[PDB]
């Protein structure tokens, strides 16, 4: 259970690149508890795999080095992460984001595509939904559009995670749609699930107006006024907030869209590590100062939450992981690895501080990058990039002949901290985190 | 801490994908020893990452099945592999085989290729070769060619892997070419090392005849009878052996080059998955009977080795996985995963048993093969399989453009069970497994 996983000395040397300080044992041992969780931070990395792990590490740490915040939670094992064939109600080997956050939110399996639902379009309550019942405070960050799938699976019972608002409702998910008597649309359901804190990007689907119930005639984002969330767009607004709680729910809306990504880099070529350059990364211009990082809504979020004498549950996404890794973009992928690595570490330094509080970081599935030798002739697309040790590390991406590279279905790397830790060693499914998440913090 | 790990009941409904049957905290607790360890078994599946695990499990026992062997380790982490450029002395991010290998069994990083010397070119000793100096019993196993980079790891030190017997050690490792002042050939240090129990293939080499010291002239095969060893060469004979130890020990050569792999399916191709129906893989009927299964060396190993009171050192290694993978053959590929399990089941059983023996999983590097959608339009090798849920799972191998799929650096998992399996635990790297089993045996 040791804190410090980076190597010892001089990586020639006998024992030098070792990780380990001694015996793991005794401090293994005691960090095993299996008394209460009176809080629980879910850090999800969006297609974050223990490859798209090294190769952040290999770039921004070196080799040797370790993440303070994603390598240092104790307790690690495997987690399957197969959806199911709508149809045939047998595995689809490679799931989406909706399935995979639907699995973890509800303790369902369900088909590529579906926010809430099952197999059989039956919705199922979600974490956030139990925890606010019981009073515990809720949180729900991203970098990604909130109605992007990974939030939108807390608050939203859909069929198509296409059903952004009222346009897309009524045409793709009919049955959902409020006029058709339906629960509405995701942003709707999200506006009606009212976390305690709700962040991240997706402010264009605000400007939809409602086609039935009472704020029929309103846009959504006049919905949220009129029903007292206070809203926020940019980092010194944000920072100023002081209060986020049911009689006051805070909502940030900090891109019409997906927020930007931290760092630019070239588009990984076909023959790039040997035709071009190794590249450096450097930060993206289009990224303002005003827009918030995620290490920064997740330190308001933790404090505007931690208010609530009963506790609180919040997740926490790194969204772009899994869309640069689409994109074939290197900077973009490990720009976003380590924007996530300082949110893990706020979370676990609140989490070391109080001492009830249960971290879990993982992904919701594997992706395309792979890290391989500076001479490999590949036949997808590659890059050569200039890492932390002075060393070059070529990553390929070679799953798609289209514009967008593809998720893999690997079990993954899930990794814990603090009480019913444990519940995340070995070989499990991404089933069992739900269950593992409600039996911590005792919810029925 | 938990044995069976296979989804509860009907993956459609609620918990039942799910593979914890309650809370592992008690268990997980009640299985962490820092109680020496009297024998260690390292299973080593070569270029077996995550994502080769979860392919055979999907295809073999189907996404919600669980492998008996491969995934009841209840221990588990993730682990680093990285190798040295030669000549920066900096990190090379895609390790090979010997320079992984060598990392394992001496506890300092090298260069590819390098087989038991570190970055200037000096010998280190083997866990091999300080278990044989403590008493303990050897055993050194594999499906490939005795002279593999995977188990010559344990017994040479040699400056390039290629050096196999004399003539490519005299042009290609002159320092360590027996006429001129080394230790000799691959082969010839195997030979000197004298563990209690060898066996794999790689009989061709031994048709080499010296070139110097006492048995100049004869071939490698007359030395080893010349020294007292038992050579054994299909499973009839295997099987017959009594007894294996210093006085009398054991080298047994099932084929030429390497072992015979256990499935056939044919070679994942250009748009494979779509151009050309599922496949099945079926038994390779060239795989003559007499030649043993890697459970069944596994299982003769541990009977001849366990006579020793003070306990034995076994390595055992599914040499092919890596192979095929680099053959871009699924049906190979899964086949040799399928043999690796029923070796480390024999392993468990014995640990179970005996009670104070440390039992290891894992692998030497990442490698090619991906998981990807059945619809997957790849630029490399595809193939679509009919797995055990009758569902079709596509693979994909695309790093590379030359008739080699290559290793990737992706960080991989690390499972055990016994006494100090708690080391394994968090993220640590592949050195630290040298110290750990040292350790566990007190082999200071
Ligand atoms: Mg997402
Ligand atoms: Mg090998
Ligand atoms: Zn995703
Ligand atoms: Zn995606
Ligand atoms: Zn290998
Ligand atoms: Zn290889």
């Amino acid at each position: 259970v040791l804190e410090n996983r980076a190597a010892q000395g001089n990586i020639t040397a006998p024992g030098g690149a070792r990780r380990l300080t001694g015996d793991q044992t005794a401090a293994l041992r005691n960090s095993l508890s299996d008394k209460p969780a009176k809080n629980i931070i879910l850090l999800i990395g969006d297609g974050m795999g223990d490859s798209e792990i090294t190769a952040a590490r290999n770039y921004a740490e070196g080799a040797g080095g370790f993440f303070k915040g994603i390598d240092a939670l104790p307790l690690t094992g495997q987690y399957t992460h197969y959806a199911l064939n709508k149809k045939t109600g047998k595995p689809d080997y490679v799931t989406d984001s909706a399935a995979s956050a639907t699995a973890w939110s509800t303790g369902v399996k369900t088909y590529n595509g579906a926010l809430g639902v099952d197999i059989h379009e039956k919705d199922h309550p979600t974490i956030l939904e139990m925890a606010k019942a019981a009073g515990l405070a809720t949180g729900n960050v991203s970098t990604a559009e909130l109605q992007g799938a990974t939030p939108a699976a807390l608050v939203a019972h859909v069929t198509s995670r296409k059903c952004y608002g009222p346009s897309k409702t009524s045409q793709k998910c009919p049955g959902n749609a409020l006029e058709k008597g339906g629960k509405g649309s995701i942003t709707e359901q999200l506006l009606n699930a009212r976390a305690d804190v709700t962040l991240g990007g997706g402010a264009k689907t605000f400007a939809e107006t409602a086609t039935a119930g009472e704020w029929q005639g309103k846009t959504l984002r006049e919905e949220a006024e009129a029903r007292g969330y206070q809203l926020v767009s940019d980092a010194a607004s944000l920072n100023s907030v002081t209060e986020a709680n049911q009689q006051k729910p805070l909502l940030g809306l900090f891109a019409d869209g997906n927020m930007p990504v931290r760092w630019l880099g070239p588009k990984a070529t076909y023959h790039g590590n040997i035709d071009k350059p190794a590249v450096t990364c450097t930060p993206n211009p289009q990224r303002n100062d005003s827009v918030p990082t995620l290490a920064q809504m997740t330190d308001k979020a933790i404090e505007l939450l931690s208010k609530n004498e009963k506790g609180f549950f919040l997740q926490v996404e790194g969204a772009s992981i899994d869309k640069q890794n689409h994109a074939a973009n290197p900077c973009g992928q490990i720009g976003e690895t380590v924007d996530l690595d300082e949110a893990v570490q706020r979370a676990l330094e609140f989490a070391k501080k109080e001492g009830n509080t249960l971290v879990i970081v993982t992904a919701d599935h594997a992706h395309a990058s792979q890290i391989v030798a500076p001479d490999t002739k590949a036949p997808g697309l590659t890059q050569a990039l200039n890492t932390k040790d002075g060393a070059v590390m070529v990553m390929s991406y070679g799953n798609s002949e289209e514009d967008s590279q593809e998720h893999t279905g690997s079990q993954l790397r899930i990794a814990a901290y603090g009480p019913h830790a444990a519940n995340v060693v070995g070989l499990t499914d991404q089933t069992d985190l739900f269950y593992t998440m409600k039996a911590a913090l005792g919810l029925k």
